[PDB]
């Protein structure tokens, strides 16, 4: 899989980038999935569009989501409802109350209802709890993911999740949860960015990332940053080439394509080859 995201700020730039062709290759050739990060939990079992008035409020609406969806439908690209908990910083409390026994079914229902309402192709879960794991949070989050997975499966829809890239800390969800998440999802985006690479250390090396996904490495997407042309002692293109040669995917955060290296034909050609035809 090859995924990218549209954050809820600077949206005009991301929208322009969707239609770019860098001398013949661009996002329409490289992505299988596109994820507008436009929704948040309300904390009581429901969901909401982003509402911060200093974000791209002119785009937090159904018509703008359908622009993305219709763009992707031309190519067989899938638009994913991306729900996150970072509107005002990363707030795990919004997730913890959503995945409790009282609200969990309502939360799944609200997510799926919104995806169906807009004729989207699946859900990209981007709910982040830095240093927030506990036994209760692990259980409840995995019960949430299993229920969401079963519901989306019956609808023929895709499910992806973004996680922290390490396992040795107390993050949720992180690579210590991959063995339980892999059977439930179509893809996992490891949010390693400049901390993971060919030459990084241990679990954060790309070999270590793939090893932690050993149950189903074809479902792993290595997270790579649009604002850098290199990290961990390799070029952006080299990092993509490692994914190509080692049977994993790529997750590009994000569609602002801020560094010129991500505005080049070569890297989009490589992503197109990783993706394959749709
Ligand atoms: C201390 C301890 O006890 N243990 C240490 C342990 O914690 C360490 O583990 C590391 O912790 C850090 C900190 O928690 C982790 O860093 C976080 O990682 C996640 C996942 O990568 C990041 O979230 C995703 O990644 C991108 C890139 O950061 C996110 O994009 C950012 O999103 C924010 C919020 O929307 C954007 O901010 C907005 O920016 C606009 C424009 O500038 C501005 O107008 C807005 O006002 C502003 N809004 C807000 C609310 O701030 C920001 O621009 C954007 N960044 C970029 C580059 O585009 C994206 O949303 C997340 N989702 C997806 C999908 O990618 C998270 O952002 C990041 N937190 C911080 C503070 O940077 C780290 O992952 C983790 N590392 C590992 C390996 O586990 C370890 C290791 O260091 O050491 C222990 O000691
Ligand atoms: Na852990």
């Amino acid at each position: 899989m090859v995924i990218s995201w549209i954050p809820p700020y600077n949206v005009p730039v991301s929208f322009e980038n969707l239609e770019k062709s860098f001398d013949g290759y661009g996002p329409a050739d490289g992505l299988s999935h596109i994820a507008p990060q436009f929704w948040v939990p309300d904390g009581n079992g429901g969901i909401s569009y982003v509402t911060r008035d200093d974000y791209s409020m002119d785009y937090m609406n159904d018509d703008s989501v359908k622009v993305i969806r219709d763009w992707g439908n031309q190519y067989g690209i899938k638009t994913m409802l991306c729900i996150y908990n970072g509107e005002h910083g990363w707030d795990w409390s919004l997730v913890s109350t959503s995945i409790s026994a009282a609200n969990r079914q309502s939360f799944v229902d609200a997510i799926v209802t919104e995806m169906k309402r807009l004729n989207l192709h699946g859900v990209e879960v981007d709910l982040q709890g830095p240093n927030a794991d506990s036994p209760t949070d692990t259980e409840n989050f995995l019960l949430f993911m299993e229920k969401l997975s079963d519901t989306l499966s019956s609808l023929g829809k895709d499910l992806t999740i973004a996680t922290f890239a390490s396992r040795e800390w107390d993050h949720i969800p992180d690579a210590s949860h991959w063995p339980e998440l892999l059977p439930l999802v179509d893809g996992i985006t490891s949010m390693g960015y400049e901390e993971t690479g060919i030459n990084a250390t241990g679990d954060l090396s790309y070999a270590g990332q793939k090893s932690m996904a050993a149950g189903a490495p074809e479902k792993l997407m290595l997270g790579m940053p649009d604002h850098l042309d290199s990290w961990q002692g390799s070029s952006a293109l080299q990092q993509v080439e490692w994914a190509q040669d080692n049977g994993v995917g790529v997750a590009l955060w994000d569609m602002q394509l801020r560094n010129e290296a991500w505005q080049r034909r070569d890297i989009w050609k490589a992503l197109s080859e990783i993706r394959g035809p749709l």
